[PDB]
């Protein structure tokens, strides 16, 4: 008859383990993000084989755009080009783009890595180098890598503040991430201060374990997962988040798969009543706020059906 | 034997009410938003202690950007600054920025509220006021509040149209918000017209109960929740949405937590072959369309398992 | 006694097919999209009744913006206007905008289709036509349709690459779309190459079944659904996606419902120290990546409860 008891204990254990007496529903989320911290740039780069110095200050209206769909981007490196205008000009001489005669390359060709429409006419590029030029924005951008020192090497010193508002539509519950009367100043830590949401990017990378400068050179994507494990029962009610970080990139390191994160952006203006654009190749770190969770409440129907299921189980256990 | 009959009524009630004979699956959504209504601005503001008049017209391409990830933003108030250019200039004199001696403040300091890198050199700012200047965009913006009258005071007269398309991947079902042959002209009302989705922002606030001007001055976030309670059974088939609204903000009213919604935006240009930006501090209302819902079809497996698990409930009650 | 066996066969069939021994949990996703392929524009349009020629090249930084919240936009057609500036100017002559006397139209009117604030003063517009002018951007844009040939007629020749990274929070599992050591060069096909994610816009339209030119003229929204049916049990483990394509639009073709996809964009500049904006009316194809899927692992509790539920189901059928 002791066996008749043991299953009962197991049953209770199972219930207490997973709250089968709790109708559970998914989560609806709203995220608001504020990034603060100014950056100083001062370094020496090279363009067209000529050295130049770049200096300036970025004031959080310059190196990012407002949050849109749970993803706020943070600039870390750039390659500049100015004076682009519509015309014909020789393309950056590569193996596929080199020629000695106009008949070498065909007009209208669209090489995947070429940024201009080819007219099939080989012309001298520079110092007796011959390539068949393209009709595009000119002068053509030189395809190189981002400068080895981080142009915004002070990126990890920034601070991001996150306000998360969760609501469950089944139950009548909506609550925020920050409760009234909380510590304003913070620096998020796993154990020292695990609740206030002020994140330092250096802290994020230290938790992840990667080198911030290396992935900042080529850009990358990561995510700040927010876990809401809330119980709505009055007897034991607690609804508090847990923060985790994870690198969302793959570290492919293959040229064909576009390693890291980067894009191209254009600024237009009028010079001498002529349209002229300047091109910025931006490498950055893209943060995602992946908030997920479940919320449940005591419900009679789930308890009844689970008891009905367990009844036959222990009846059979007694039978055999 | 009546006790053997009350369980039948209870089980039928539960099965009919919660629809246990249905395979409930989540929802996949697509949202498309169009905002229409022009606005006129005409007011008197003050900059550097001098009064100026601002007037103009915004044409639904000037005060918003296209929908991106279920969130379309609407401008409400702005603070302007022009002639920004790289240099060194005294910071806006506050308690943490004032100084009387050169050694008063240290070079390289980055105050959280200061927008420039501090070089630690106390210089006269204006009428014998001394602060240690910063090397940044100049002249420095004056941190003030948004003007008490709403610069976009005619914001609540706008009209927003929402087209929602839901698909369930389990079942072969996809349907839209607007059925063919429906009233074009509308103004959404709780009871007068509860289905056509033309929303007025003033009505949006009126349903919530908050004053439009107060939230508009400092900005805020609210949600337009769309609830799809659809049943796919042929006998009782109805799939129509219900519209609800809520304020997603917190009303913190604390300076340290950045009350309301605002951001900073820049427009670059060339003046005398010199880079010059102009800065806009934007306060606005960011709308979110938080769509959720469930749907299910009749399934033999769910009905069979529920019947098998509910049989023991009366099988035992007969014994006792 | 065979009836005792048919129920066992049915139970085993249901358990194997629908996987009752699994703890099914939702999916968390991250998407990274790269669009490549240059476009050339060369055509003849008409503005103000005068013919003009438009030519140029778009280089994947001109006709799109970076991915933001699972939606990347692609240019396909545009209408240009330049020289806009704040002032008073006659509105485009329509039925609601025409007048013969000043008292005919009342000041302050806001017609839904009018883009300017009306001052109620009938003035000559062009060759003895009379309309009451509006205080707005000038000269007023002429409301027309997009040019019948596709300005971005080569749009279907572009290539889009998609990197999807999924994680399940319940189990300790995260995986990406592309496995190491895969074919780089690709063109997606239903049967020839169904796994590598390089998509051609012409290919996806062909799979959908609609012509590219007609949809591109007025714009539309379609989704790239990615389905992850992953099983985490070690015995039979396979986590590979299935690609499906669908058109998210409605084909309303009604003027009041804004058929197709389009918006208005502005570029600002300074000419003769006067602010002057230029307006672009954009018709484009907005792509969505609607990712969804489920995954689960072997769990003792689900197996136990399902057996306890089916025990009564077979026991009662044994009785009768
Ligand atoms: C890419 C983000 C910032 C971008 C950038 C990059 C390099 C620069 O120096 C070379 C810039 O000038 C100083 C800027 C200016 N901003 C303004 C904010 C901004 C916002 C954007 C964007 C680009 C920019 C560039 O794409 C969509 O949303
Ligand atoms: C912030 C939204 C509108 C912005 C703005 C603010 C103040 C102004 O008075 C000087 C503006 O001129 C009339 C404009 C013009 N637009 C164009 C649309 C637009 C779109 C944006 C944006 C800013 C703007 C500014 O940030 C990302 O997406
Ligand atoms: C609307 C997308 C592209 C837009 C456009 C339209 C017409 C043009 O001439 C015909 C343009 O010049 C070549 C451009 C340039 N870009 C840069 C990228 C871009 C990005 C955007 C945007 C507009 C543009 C315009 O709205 C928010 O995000
Ligand atoms: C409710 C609250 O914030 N209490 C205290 C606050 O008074 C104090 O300034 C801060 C110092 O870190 O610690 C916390
Ligand atoms: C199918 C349909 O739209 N029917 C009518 C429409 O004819 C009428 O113009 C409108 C007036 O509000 O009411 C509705
Ligand atoms: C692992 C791998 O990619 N193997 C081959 C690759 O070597 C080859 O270049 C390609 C040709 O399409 O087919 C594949
Ligand atoms: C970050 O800030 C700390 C102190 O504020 C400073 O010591 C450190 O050098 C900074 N790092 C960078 C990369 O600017
Ligand atoms: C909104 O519009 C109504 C009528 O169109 C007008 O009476 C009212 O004054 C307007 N409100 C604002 C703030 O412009
Ligand atoms: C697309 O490309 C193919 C081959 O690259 C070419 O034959 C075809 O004409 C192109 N279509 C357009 C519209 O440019």
């Amino acid at each position: 008859w002791i066996f008749h008891a043991l299953v009962f204990s197991y049953i209770s254990f199972a219930l207490i383990s997973d709250k089968r007496y709790q109708k559970k529903e998914p989560l609806i989320s709203s995220v608001h993000t504020k990034v603060k911290g100014i950056a100083e740039v001062k370094a020496e780069i090279l363009e067209n084989g000529m050295k130049k110095m770049v200096s300036g200050v970025f004031d959080t209206a310059d190196y990012t755009f407002p949050l849109q769909g749970n993803s706020f981007f943070v600039m870390t490196n750039f390659i500049k080009t100015e004076g682009q205008q519509q015309g014909l000009c020789p393309d950056f001489p590569t193996a596929r783009t080199i020629c000695s005669s106009d008949r070498g390359c065909k007009k209208g060709r669209m090489d995947p890595q070429s940024k201009g429409i080819q007219t099939g006419r080989c012309v001298v590029y520079k110092e007796r180098l011959k390539t068949c030029e393209v009709s595009a924005w000119c002068p053509i951008e030189e395809v190189k890598d981002a400068p080895r020192p981080a142009l915004l090497n002070s990126a990890e010193n920034f601070t991001v503040l996150i306000k998360n508002n969760i609501d469950f539509p089944g139950h009548n519950y909506t609550t925020r991430n920050i409760l009234p009367g909380v510590n304003i100043t913070c620096t998020f830590h796993k154990t020292q201060n695990p609740q206030c949401p002020i994140f330092r990017l250096g802290d994020i990378f230290q938790e992840t374990g990667d080198s911030f400068s290396d992935v900042a050179i080529q850009g990358g994507i990561m995510g700040i997962e927010i876990y809401w494990d809330c119980n709505l029962d009055g007897w034991f009610h607690h609804c508090r988040p847990k923060y985790s970080f994870r690198r969302l990139d793959d570290k492919t390191t293959s040229e064909s798969l576009y390693p890291g994160y980067n894009f191209r952006y254009a600024k237009y203006y009028k010079e001498n009543n002529v349209e002229k654009r300047t091109l910025i190749k931006v490498f950055g770190i893209r943060f995602d706020i992946l908030v997920f969770g479940t919320g449940g409440k005591f419900n009679v129907i789930q308890l009844a059906v689970y008891i009905g299921s367990v009844i036959s189980y222990f009846g059979l256990a007694t039978v055999f």
